[PDB]
């Protein structure tokens, strides 16, 4: 029984994030528990303040006509309990629910450990024989507590795109709003636990530039190459199959090279020291001790620049 | 209370993919959230536009008779909320729901990292005492947004087989339609993370063709063979037990060989260099340095051709 | 309101597997989505074909009395939507639902990678003041599509034990039926990925029978022993804690020995070659080169026979 | 509308375990699916057998007053469907539901691999203005099938403490019963997969008591110490953070020592063989070959005794 | 239909923890099952003890007006069954439910293995046209059994902040209470399983201060460094991405250093012993044997003090 109008009826929205959690980088989802605040004029139930009852009248959902506000990017039906409904005299309705649903917004792992994100929540609404435009009421959208969690993410700002996007979808127009959740990652625990350890093994790797024993140079460059897989694999696991290239996947891969040419040297410092030409060998080995850490720290300035600096 | 007809009543279908996600290579499933668009003439509730009400009359599901459209290949009951029902004058019904269910379509991992897929959604409908034929209405089947996600897959085309398949199933005929979702994989993250690293270790493996120390040749060929298991195991994990042979399972296995004959050589370059016949040894070792990388790159053109080229 | 009878009322059952999936070796469960087909004579609602309406009358569940058919070996309440109910003239009822529940049937991993299974679905029904006997109607039990999936398993046959098992359970007799799903595993991906790789490392292991360097023989036999744990652990993970012995757990363990005595040899080929008695040493080493691969392939014929051949 | 009585009304309980499963050592829970059997005299609905109807009258739950029997140690609300209600003439009610809930009973991992357990299910009931005492009816408590599963546990006995525990809880007395599920673990798969492999590596560890090469003794004692972590870590994972000491955590830890002093020896057999005093060295090494396996098998008799024998 | 009052109506709260469990360090949640005890004067249904019925009258929830008490920090809607409602003569209501919900309270891993925690449960209540103030009744808040579990945590005290926090939230004041659950961790299983094993490997690490073989010193210091990752990774897994530094993450990282300088020494004890200057080498090696374990145990007093002592 929709509110007989003279034009496209505006429904006024708003979301108060109460709880945020389980951001799942693999799945590219995250769970939210918030308030949903709808309101619209349904003159059809305006009500003579003095003549009867009081300032505002309380209805159960079954009584009033309520707009079907579906969330767009959600796994399942949003999971909402109704908090209160309050019809003002002029026929204005005040709806408030408290839903909790897991939201499917994409993430950009291009700078992985040092990435900032922008999550979305949507809200469409399909029309009947009066059109429905949704729009935001920013006093109910200051949604976000001073307790909004989201482990391992700094939360920057919950805003929303005031202007809705009105489509035609199957001979019935819908109206979609964009609620924006901006977050930066807490890179850090990525250092003592990934970056640093990763580097350390790389350095030991090429301690075999001050060594002559092939036996203890393969026992050296090869042992460390293994541990790098232990890190490549550790990192690769908590991260989805991007069709593009990650920052850490870059360096984690660039690293794979400095182990190949590392193993190339140790190898050549021998077919060239069993060829009785140690003239050359400890000339090369001697060089490597510079070329490598340089080319590296060089290729990291090259690489790091390539991602953040551009 | 089904619509009294003069022949098999046609129900007109359509699916607008809203969200796509969690394609699960192991489970051979994927989750979809879409619009379901049904429509049929139920002359039984045609309604004198002028004489009463308006252009089109809105019903709740309980009022009208609605056709039971079950999805065929689904784990559980499809999970739908109803968006709107609109009976036209002539007795034509306009049904629209917005379901979300996880769909069990098979995948062909024969070219694994470089595979294209064709997912299916089904929709049967069993008949009563008027026969039901389903068929597609292509304005509600343009289903698929410009936002359809499906991480790590390029989505090519959502179409549908116009001609339904009508069975006899238990003394009651059913009608099944075929909705087709064609996707190609985003192979790539498979290179810096699998293929390349995998190859690199293989090359280091046979750096022991320019070495004479058995000690550092086993510390060499054997250490790399381990890391290959680290990749065989990593790859074997995100991939089901195909009764056939994968492409990467091919080369990942072909590889296992170039480590066995590699370890064969290093081994023989010694029972033949402690047999005071280094005449032969460094004749073999010398050859291996070619035979191997050739036979390999040869067997990869042979293998690769065997899969893609045929 | 149960159908007043003159004897134990027979309810006629049937299950059409529509979808099969998520067989979970660890959990010993599997999920099924099928048709449930019940039927019984309730003369109490026979209905004068000519005198009124038509050939058959359609009821909602609330109207008719329907038998409580519970599935026995199920995690939770079976998850069924009703497809149609059709009372024939003589008072015969035609019930059809389409449930989906996850089923707890045990598996026998005794031949693990090469095992065939026999899954069960149950269906009890408890009685009131007329006894209920269930029994199968084999036209609704041809249940199983030509699309029944079950990844990594060949499906052999869906049948059912016609004769029900009628118990006394708490001063009320119940009647249970046995629906049988027979499957063989798709052993194979177990070869290029487990068996073969496992063997290869074992062979390299005992390449140290043609070597004299203890340094490169422990670097040899020990490195491979590690990789075998990487396989024991890989295999042990996707497999429950059987109180009995698995086939692959056999050979995977038999293998642990050929590494212990392998490491015994290399070890003794030294306290007996530093004891200036290489007379003996390269007599033993020389032998091992046969004893081992023989005793092995021997113990595998012994072992394999012990499991399959008996 | 509770049954007007002359004293504390006894409600008669009973539980028929139908299914048992998912015992979760980490979570200290387990799932059960059983019958709940309640019964009480509500003279208020006694009913003249001859005068009307029949022997016993069937009610829906809404009609009768039923006692709120909550399970105490449960994660969520118990998940029950009602099987039948049958009021006898004298006003006696026969209630039967078939719930399934996951139960939070603690476990004692003190003897871990060789531990027996005693699970609990509770059932309280709070009173109104007639007191409620619960008590057991042992014909409906023989609950437990001949099919009760519980993977990896031998089920010994389902009994119940006849005398209830009646508290005062918030100015209203409750009555709690204790249903006892006694199980022993199927230790075994813990031997070929943990205990044995664990020991084997320990033995190889100290094969370096018959060796003199420090290079191949560290390559020896150290490589095995790693693999022990692979087992410490494997075992530690499927086991919660006990504030006390596990048996296997004992020996798994005692083991850590025999690798420290093992590495101590190999180390000292060298700063004492490069000190040109091999007089002593191969005197120690010689001793270790006994002290170790003895002190070990000794400390295991000491340790094992300490846990089981006391 | 809220209770017509003369001022802000006080609702009297209380929570009897019945069950506690699944504290999830990664998720920063925990599950609780307790009694919720509300009470308020609704003079509107006072009732002439003598004139009618009895001492107290029992209502179903639908009859009375009940206050909407939502829990604040909860994932989903709290999951409550109602235990009893009892209106006293004066119009006093006695409400009692038994909810079970999972609670999102944050934890401070700053002292990780040796940390004490303070969990929160909240309870807001929004007002209508009489204000609602909640407040605690400490006879229904002694909530907590003598059976409160919470595996791997010692439970210290369940109390509550008597003075509520009254906000203005969207032109309607709410009232929030703070229920406090204080727990200390059962550090311990962290020693035989983490701390000790971790240390042991560190000690073996630097057994290469009494060794001269580079081959057996890298096979030494490097093998142990790996095992440390096996522990860093084991520990890092059951612990969230703190933006701050953990205690064990400190020492687990401080440790990474004593392996780098350890490997630095062994390395330098060689480019300085192949430089025919063993004068210096076995002067350094000799020193390390002290500097290390000291600087360590020193840096641990330094470190441990830095966390607990301040
Ligand atoms: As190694």
């Amino acid at each position: 029984p929709p509110p007989i109008a003279d034009e496209p009826l505006t429904v006024n929205t708003g979301i108060y994030l109460i709880e945020c959690y389980s951001l799942d980088d693999k799945a590219e989802t995250f769970k939210v528990n918030a308030f949903l605040s709808l309101s619209w004029k349904d003159r059809r139930l305006a009500f003579d303040p003095v003549r009867s009852g009081v300032r505002v009248k309380t209805y159960e959902p079954e009584a009033i006509w309520i707009p079907e506000i579906r969330f767009v990017n959600v796994e399942n039906a949003r999971d909402a309990d109704v908090v209160d409904i309050s019809v003002s005299p002029d026929g204005t309705v005040q709806y408030l629910e408290r839903f909790s649903a897991r939201v499917l917004s994409p993430l950009d792992f291009r700078r992985y450990p040092f990435d900032s994100q922008t999550l979305h929540i949507y809200l469409i609404v399909r029309s009947v024989d009066t059109r429905n435009i949704v729009l935001a009421v920013d006093l109910e959208k200051v949604g976000k507590n001073d307790d909004v969690f989201l482990t391992g993410w700094d939360i920057e700002s919950f805003t929303a795109v005031v202007k809705p996007a009105n489509f035609a979808l199957e001979d019935r127009l819908e109206s979609k709003l964009d609620y924006q959740l901006r977050i930066s990652r807490q890179y850090f625990s990525y250092i003592p636990n990934i970056i640093l350890p990763m580097l350390f093994i790389l350095f030991i790797s090429w301690t075999a530039f001050w060594s002559t024993s092939y036996e203890a140079n393969v026992t050296l460059v090869v042992s460390t190459l293994i541990a790098h897989i232990a890190f490549n694999i550790l990192v690769e696991t908590n991260l989805p199959k991007t069709p593009y290239m990650t920052y850490t996947g870059a360096i984690i891969f660039m690293i794979y090279l400095f182990y190949f040419v590392a193993v190339i040297e140790v190898t050549v410092q021998h077919y060239l020291k069993v060829e009785s030409q140690p003239a050359r060998a400890a000339s090369i080995t001697r060089a490597s001790r510079i070329a490598f850490p340089v080319v590296f720290l060089l290729a990291n300035i090259i690489l790091a620049f390539l991602f953040f600096g551009f």
